[PDB]
């Protein structure tokens, strides 16, 4: 199990995000299963933890890991594209997560 990441929390929730992958079918291969994704993501404070860039890639990984171990405990492994299907969503949801901090870290944060 996990149980001591550092400063992380779970949020509250959101909806599913909308990502336009590039291809017409990439835009759908994720959508045809989107209900399998959660409403939350795990995240930590900003406190300038290596920009947003070298936080969001750590952020996604901490959430994707559970969707991983849920199935990888069997040993079905995970391809590069199947993680990317998830992590397009975990990026969006993580950025939304962090944007509630961004207003206070920045000045406005806007939307």
């Amino acid at each position: 199990v996990v149980g001591g990441l550092g400063g992380y929390m779970l949020g509250s929730a959101m909806s599913r995000p909308l990502i336009h992958f590039g291809s017409d079918y990439e835009d759908r291969y994720y959508r045809e299963n989107m209900y399998r994704y959660p409403n939350q993501v795990y995240y930590r404070p900003v406190d300038q933890y290596s920009n947003q860039n070298s936080f969001v890639h750590d952020c996604v990984n901490i959430t994707v890991k559970q969707h991983t171990v849920t199935t990888t405990t069997k040993g079905e492994n995970f391809t590069e594209t199947d993680v990317k299907m998830i992590e397009r969503v975990v990026e969006q949801m993580c950025i939304t997560q962090y944007q509630k901090e961004y207003e206070a870290y920045a000045q406005r944060g806007a939307s």
